[PDB]
């Protein structure tokens, strides 16, 4: 699988798990399509979204509900959810890992782009 | 101004000047629609992007659009924009964000 | 001043207030030396540490006593401070750290 | 091994490859003594630095040579290195993971706690 996203709690110190995760693709007509999705595991790990097949370059959003987290463990957020916005680019074999660290009223995101 | 929003560059350890922001709320049919706009300024800082009587409750997205800032410096960075959505249920609201070509960070802090 | 501390909370999206704060500068000896200190303001922000004059070139230790604000709130968090540990070659330093329980960011930006 | 370091790049998107760490013991004299050290792998990631035996109830520091890293690509860091402190506390089975994000003006660490 070319796309891994993760999620860590900074609250707790540990993965955030069963966090829903949806990616979606821009299409022609410039409007987001829905493209995979899943949970978080135990490790705070989602795998298995797409295949290389699939995963053909082109604008990609990953929208972590982080709201419903937060919610679920009694915190007042901030965000409604954090999103990552990207272009993906053949170049050489390359597997994308998205990271997400989540406080209530912060969160950060990184790439980690490996080949 | 209950909104304000600050970008600043970890890279060069900086105020990020001269970068594009774009607020929208959620209208009743559930579009995006345009709030506000502007440029931040030599200290990294945007203000007067609205009104206490302007900024109802609602649901806002604040858009920086980071990749035009990061090509401008000659990076080729990995993310579209930074994003930050969300309710208002009111109060002053500061968005920060943090830059790096691959990695961003954005916090509220929300005084009174 | 030539040196600000500024810290925020991101568990309560709020200023750190009453935050101690800790500056030592190394020594030819390469001791740790006091060189000022003070707690954070309701903005968050620590001003006055020191002077143009007072902050020559060296190596220098700003340390945040991020473990007494979290207990303070009912936290017990994982790191016992935030370090910034820098090197002045000569502008205005302003250090930020962003806090959470278990994680912290610390970034510095340099103006003139 | 019940301390892992993992170090990324936040400039390239990538792993922070070849970055030297050195893990600290507070002793009763205050002063920090020696304890481990080690070189990131090509993955980012430190293993192998103690072990279940020797990892005992104490405050320890993990130093990130993040300075040689910068200097090594060529880009001007503000910071020396990355300091983590922090107290371990056995209360059932823990591992620690100690991860930072490099930038050359900004770095951030969080520790995920697991069992
Ligand atoms: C934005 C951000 C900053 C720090 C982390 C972070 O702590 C982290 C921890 C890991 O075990 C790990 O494997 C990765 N990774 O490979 O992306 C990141 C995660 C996200
Ligand atoms: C996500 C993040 C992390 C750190 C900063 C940050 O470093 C920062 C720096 C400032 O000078 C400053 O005035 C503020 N602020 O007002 O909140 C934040 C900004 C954003």
């Amino acid at each position: 699988c070319p796309l891994m996203v993760k999620v860590l709690d900074a609250v707790r110190g540990s993965p955030a798990i069963n966090v829903a995760v949806h990616v979606f693709r821009k299409a022609a007509d410039d409007t987001w399509e829905p493209f995979a999705s899943g949970k978080t595991s135990e490790s705070g790990e989602l795998h298995g979204l797409t295949t290389e097949e699939e995963f053909v370059e082109g604008i990609y959003k990953v929208e972590i509900d982080t709201k419903s987290y937060w919610k679920a463990l009694g915190i007042s957020p901030f965000h409604e959810h954090a999103e990552v916005v990207f272009t993906s680019n053949d170049s050489g074999p390359r597997r994308y890992t998205i990271a997400a660290l989540l406080s209530p009223y912060s969160y950060s995101t990184t790439a980690v782009v490996t080949n």
